[PDB]
């Protein structure tokens, strides 16, 4: 249908990397003599004239820019995040992919007021893979991630280097942030507010910019795919712009969790809300050529109901020189990694529905926002579960997310018999994507941390409007690893506090090195990730 947004120039910026933000300071932790790397991220309110002959576009981002800084940690060291408010409305950031505690993993409830910070503990134990960092305030999430809230963490590991893919963070390695906007006759954002079905945007970007152009050499590049749309789901596809409709072959490399066991021979990759994919395209076949990244129309072909509008059927375009300036000594072997499935189980599977009540967008017919009835399971830590989620209508889709965990894909049904489970989806995921009548089987090990953890719909107008809900990863008393003060997302211990610009600014009082010292160290204390050792 016709494009609401103003008419854009096509393909005629350059894609935009997102830089790689730097810790402040090291602390070194009293427990085990290692250093833990300390970052500050300002949240602050910016323009940007996306719209070169209009005016410019109002946001709200980590350090001031959208996407935020990409964080780039090694497996082994642990960092912790100051994140600071100095912005108009709360929020609460969540590490999307990490085994976070539960005070440390964005609950929705455990907001940062602006003129607070909150210091946010990670592990950086997990497979290597592709994070990211994201709002999820209650009711306010769409809005806060629609108007710049989101960034990429790489989590790294020398031995998936020793693969040899394609290397170099913005070289060769290319972070590719999916999002999907409407703008204003004056080139303003369209505000998320007061949508309540989905907001589907007509305008596609690519790491924050509309549909940008790059120049790439005639070999091997890694993209990470990431959706970070508020409601927009993608089938993605290359071709040459000599043969429009014709799909040209690429390899999935890794899913939500880390690397798949085998590259995934795909012509066409289903990207929904949350969802990261790693691609190895090579450019090699198409010296001298441009080729187009496209987006299925049809609703995703039948699988979605998202309306396409006049050019959401382009997200970029690569421009391929006629040869290299150095070897591409970069390769995708057949065999990536034993991928660690959780063990199988026989117990029955818990069922959870994915609908309305009334006009509310629902989980077994209740909504976040009713404390009484949203916690829906009670899951000793260390049990393997499988929990059967089910979208029976026609009318939405739902891509689900369950936080802790990693997941096996066992099965999807479609009540149009469209698909089953795809090949890219032989790994482990973190998200699934409930297209129109269907239903998937995930399997996962609720381990190994106790806590009140979030799984919900990423449809950010679906998740605020209310379909998200807790289960708790239980323990005994007797279970030791101070679990009575890392269970309650909500503990007194790590709330947000006050601060003062100034000190900020001046790198003084609480943010003076031998405070952020003292608390980082009285923080490490308590041992949070230990549970995790190996
Ligand atoms: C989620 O699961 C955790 C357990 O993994 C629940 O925390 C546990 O809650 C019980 C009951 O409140 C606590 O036992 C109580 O201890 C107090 C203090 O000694 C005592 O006065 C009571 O008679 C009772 O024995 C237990 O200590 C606590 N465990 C931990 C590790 O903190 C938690 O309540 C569940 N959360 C929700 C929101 O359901
Ligand atoms: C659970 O969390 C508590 C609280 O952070 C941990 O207890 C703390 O353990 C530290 C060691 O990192 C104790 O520090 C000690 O200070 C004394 C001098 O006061 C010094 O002689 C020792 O060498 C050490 O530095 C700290 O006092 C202690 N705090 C309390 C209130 O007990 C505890 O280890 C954690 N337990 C687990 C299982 O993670
Ligand atoms: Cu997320
Ligand atoms: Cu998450
Ligand atoms: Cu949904
Ligand atoms: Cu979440
Ligand atoms: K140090
Ligand atoms: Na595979």
């Amino acid at each position: 249908v016709a494009q609401i947004s103003p008419q854009y120039p096509m393909f005629t910026v350059p894609l935009p990397i997102p830089p790689v933000k730097q810790p402040r300071l090291t602390v070194t932790n009293p427990v085990n003599g290692q250093e833990i790397w300390y970052y500050e991220v300002e949240i602050k309110p910016f323009t940007h004239q996306v719209y070169p002959d209009l005016g410019s576009a109002d946001l709200v981002g980590y350090d001031g820019m959208s996407p935020g800084p990409t964080f780039q940690v090694p497996r082994g060291v642990e960092t912790v995040v100051r994140f600071i408010n100095n912005a108009e409305a709360p929020n609460s950031v969540h590490l999307h992919g990490s085994f976070s505690r539960a005070a440390f993993d964005g609950w929705a409830e455990d907001i940062t007021e602006p003129g607070s910070f909150k210091d946010y503990y990670y592990p950086n134990r997990q497979s290597a893979r592709t994070l990211w960092y994201h709002d999820h305030a209650m009711h306010i999430t769409a809005e806060n991630a629609y108007r710049g809230q989101a960034g990429l963490y790489m989590l790294t590991d020398p031995a998936e280097d020793a693969l040899n893919l394609p290397s170099g963070y913005g070289e060769f390695d290319i972070p590719m942030i999916l999002t999907s906007k409407q703008y204003t006759a004056n080139g303003n954002l369209v505000t998320t507010n007061g949508e309540l079905n989905s907001f589907w945007g007509d305008v596609i970007h690519v790491n924050g910019q509309p549909w940008p152009f790059k120049n790439v050499e005639p070999r091997k590049y890694r993209f990470r795919f990431l959706d970070a749309a508020v409601s927009r789901s993608f089938g993605l596809y290359f071709a040459d712009t000599d043969a429009i409709d014709t799909r040209l072959p690429f390899k999935v490399i890794a899913s939500d969790s880390g690397l798949l066991e085998h590259p995934a021979d795909t012509s066409l990759l289903y990207i929904s809300m949350a969802e990261r994919y790693e691609v190895v395209f090579d450019f090699s076949d198409y010296a001298g050529k441009t080729i187009e990244l496209r987006n299925l129309g049809g609703s995703i072909g039948g699988i979605g109901t998202d309306t396409d509008y006049d050019n959401t059927d382009k997200v970029m375009r690569f421009v391929v020189a006629d040869d290299t300036t150095q070897p591409d000594t970069s390769v995708v072997p057949a065999n990536l990694r034993d991928v660690p499935f959780p063990s199988p189980t026989t117990n029955t599977p818990r069922q959870f529905r994915f609908g309305r009540t009334g006009p509310t967008w629902t989980i077994n017919g209740v909504a976040f926002a009713d404390v009484q009835n949203r916690l829906l399971a009670n899951v000793p830590v260390g049990t393997v579960e499988r929990w059967e989620l089910i979208n029976a209508g026609n009318g939405a889709t739902h891509p689900i997310h369950i936080h802790l965990v990693d997941f096996k894909v066992i099965s999807r049904t479609s009540g149009n018999n469209a698909r089953t489970v795809m090949p890219y989806e032989s790994g482990l995921k973190d998200v699934v994507w409930l297209g129109r009548r269907e239903t998937v089987v995930v399997e996962a090990h609720y381990a190994p941390f106790p806590g009140v953890y979030m799984f919900h719909c990423h449809n950010l107008i679906h998740e605020d409007h209310d379909m998200m809900a807790a289960f708790n990863a239980t323990v005994l008393p007797d279970y030791g690893y101070n679990a009575t003060v890392f269970v309650d997302p909500m503990e007194e211990l790590w709330q947000a506090r006050p601060y003062e610009l100034g000190e900020f600014q001046a790198q003084s009082g609480q943010f003076s090195v031998q405070a952020v010292t003292e608390r980082i160290q009285t923080m490490a204390e308590y041992r949070p990730y230990a549970a995790a050792d190996e």
